[PDB]
């Protein structure tokens, strides 16, 4: 397999899917990355994988605090202490956590690529920031003009790092807030560095899905079309239908693994928390039509107890339902827009779902 | 299969090896039963058979409280809430938890034998009460005769409900304190009554190993020799061998499950706790030669540090660990039984774990 190839094998509108392969494994895509901490919170990466999950997150933020970077590369790097052989991408470590040279809390962009390689990353994220919502132009401005000096940074930084260089791939990351013409401006100097893969930055941090779908709409036409569309931080299952409605390719988002401890659980028909009286004698699974190991083989009424009860087996198996949900949702995309029909599968997921 | 039948297939010394057969399975004795809420704190049903158990034990306490044992029989009994489709032994309660009727916080052997049947049990406890130590002789007298009255009660109680007494067994519970006159009596009166198996009550209440095997040498030989002999709430590994050495077939304890997310590692070079510094760059299997999934996969560095960060898959892969490694212990128990060497795996058993 080779470091890198995106290859899109279908269309609608544009929307998209297809194949990143890469050494470690090929990603399907729309993807959804689960994030983990642990592949994920309360789950063996074996059941990570057995969910469809293709690639899982990398939470540099808290690896290079504990048990630190260097620790982990001298015990053989992320995926042999995890235990998961396939794709990781990490995060810069820059949401979690100032002056040009970086932030001081010193994580500068060379700082953040030089854990990302410690770790082991096999799609290494560019160090940012992301602009606080609202900001006025001037802030906005000022804010995504360091962030393309830092991914210039970050781009040769990686590169100057053979290994790094020849077996990872590097993602840049757009800014600009919700203005057009930022956008744009951050779109070109990302382009004209290079990268493998594009985010979509400074979205899902208080602006409503109304507002984050407009500026989807005029800033991924702005990216390269032929390399993958990360939207980072996103999201509840509208937000991803309608993003990838609008071009993006890759997710990741807390919620799945987080709701799912906290006792919400998606359905087809909808969330629902699970430690509601209503289910406490409910022999229904989870969801009527999940094929997950969680909805094959216990009722809504035992996951109402578990969780109510503070059981580790509650959240296990909240969570192994969920991510499972979550992936059963990005095949029906990718299969819907193979066979020309997203559209259609938009619309009748909405009107179920809400 | 029989509603119950216990075969003894060797024999060295006071131990004994065989089966225990009964409609929902094959138990292997001598048998360690992992202790539940969830069949075990942080395990899936799967995973806990994987680690080799036959049989778990139910906590009736927990469970009658909430979701209490009326839901769980309208849900279809614990095996179906649970999804463990093997035999289940239930406790009465009544350690957890004073008039003649039973004690009040009303829990009367009635209503507790009514409790298990509820959950559907297959091995019922009878209701006693554990005497406190240290006794004096007349407050140990007092105790074991109230809980020989309500052992019949228990006995009646069983037999007075068709369906419990032709699906599942009745064990009745010596007690009796450190006394061997009161032993005697209480074994007497139990056998007499007549039951399936008979636990030695009233230890691991604060005597120590010493005493407790002193009361063992003289107490299990009291009771029927061609029934179950099981050892309440005992225990850890080497109280366990030398408990087998005097003739108890069965065993439960949380220690396992306990000490596993509090950070301790059963090994055959003894317990660690794997929060020590020492572990954390330690790339070798919590144990060398545990077969377990866990010992397959992971190292102790990476253990150390979920148990560190507080992870709930950090419980999960300590808890099977130990619940592996006794099932493991007992494996080699029932073998050197049954091959004529026991007393030379306690010896050696011994000698490496100290
Ligand atoms: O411009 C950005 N640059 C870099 N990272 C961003 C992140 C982090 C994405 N996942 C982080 C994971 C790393 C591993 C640990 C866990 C997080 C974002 N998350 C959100 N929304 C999140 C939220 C959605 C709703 C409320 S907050 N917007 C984001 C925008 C950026
Ligand atoms: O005479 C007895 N009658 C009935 N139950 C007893 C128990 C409970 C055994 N497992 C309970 C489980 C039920 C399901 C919930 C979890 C417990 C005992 N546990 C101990 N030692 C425990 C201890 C060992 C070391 C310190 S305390 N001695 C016991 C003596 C008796
Ligand atoms: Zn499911
Ligand atoms: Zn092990």
């Amino acid at each position: 397999r080779p470091r890198f190839s995106f290859s899109i094998a279908a269309r609608e509108g544009k929307a998209r899917t297809g194949t990143i392969e890469m050494k470690r494994g090929v990603i399907r895509t729309p993807a959804f990355m689960p994030v983990g901490t642990a592949t994920v919170k309360a789950l063996k990466p074996e059941t990570v994988r057995a969910t469809g999950a293709d690639i899982i997150l990398g939470n540099t933020y808290h690896l290079m605090l504990r048990p630190g970077a260097e620790r982990i590369a001298k015990l053989g790097g992320l995926h042999s202490f995890m235990g998961w052989d396939r794709p990781i991408l990490t995060d810069s470590g820059g949401y979690q956590v100032q002056s040009e040279e970086g932030v001081t809390f010193m994580l500068s962009p060379e700082r953040s690529i030089e854990i990302q390689h410690l770790l082991g990353s096999d799609i290494v994220m560019a160090f940012d920031e992301c602009t606080p919502y609202p900001a006025t132009p001037s802030r906005a401005a000022s804010s995504m003009e360091r962030s393309m000096r830092w991914a210039k940074r970050s781009r040769d930084a990686f590169d100057s790092r053979k290994e790094q260089a020849e077996n990872a791939a590097l993602f840049g990351i757009q800014q600009g807030s919700v203005f057009e013409n930022l956008r744009q401006q951050s779109a070109d100097a990302l382009a004209e560095i290079g990268f493998d893969g594009y985010a979509v930055g400074g979205l899902a941090v208080g602006e409503g899905q109304d507002e984050m779908f407009r500026v989807l709409d005029f800033s991924v036409p702005m990216l390269p079309d032929d390399k993958p569309h990360y939207l980072m931080g996103v999201g509840k299952p509208d937000d991803i239908v309608g993003a990838v409605e609008r071009g993006i390719d890759m997710f990741d988002c807390v919620l799945p693994t987080r709701s799912g401890r906290n006792g919400q659980a998606f359905t087809w028909d909808g969330p629902i928390n699970i430690r509601n009286a209503r289910f406490s004698e409910d022999l229904k699974p989870l969801d009527s039509e999940c094929h997950c190991a969680v909805c094959q083989k216990w009722s809504r009424a035992y996951i109402h107890h578990l969780i109510r009860a503070g059981e580790i087996l509650g959240a296990m198996l909240m969570t192994e339902h969920n991510i499972a949900f979550y992936q059963q949702l990005m095949q029906k995309i990718r299969d819907s827009i193979s066979e020309g029909r997203f559209s259609q599968f938009a619309q009748d997921f909405r009107a179920r779902y809400f």
